[PDB]
């Protein structure tokens, strides 16, 4: 099974993908506000804290059934899902870390308050 992150999960998940990216703490700052420069810096810290969170596969793509789950922690599916999938593409500049930031990017735009709550 894949079980829900929360915030310390995420807490952690971002320490971890901070040190191993090496990530400015200038950008640190940014994230922790939600904002989220368009370049690969941030681009690949996206992708690293989905893969910690089973929520992206680099060669796979987008995890749907997960994502699903842990914006909806398995209480309302159906309508979740068709937002999740309205954000799903293929790798089509074989930029696995552009391609996770993608996802994150079409969603946040309308539906950030859910991702928020998600971790809550
Ligand atoms: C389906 C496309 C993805 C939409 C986001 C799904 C949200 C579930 C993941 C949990 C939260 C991580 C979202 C990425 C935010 C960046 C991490 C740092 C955020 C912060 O500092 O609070």
């Amino acid at each position: 099974e894949f079980t829900v992150s929360t915030t310390e999960d995420l807490q952690r998940y971002r320490t971890e993908c901070v040190s191993s990216l090496n990530i400015p703490a200038d950008y640190v700052e940014k994230f922790k506000k939600w904002e989220f420069p368009e370049d690969d810096t941030t681009m690949c810290y996206i992708k690293c804290v989905f893969n910690k969170m089973q929520l992206f596969d680099d060669t796979e793509g987008p995890l749907v059934d997960n994502l699903v789950h842990q914006l909806a922690h398995g209480r309302d599916a159906e309508e979740v899902r068709t937002e999740v999938l309205k954000c799903v593409d293929k790798n089509t500049d074989n930029n696995a870390c552009h391609w996770a930031f993608r996802g994150f990017k079409c969603f946040q735009k309308n539906n950030l308050s859910l991702i928020k709550a998600s971790i809550k």
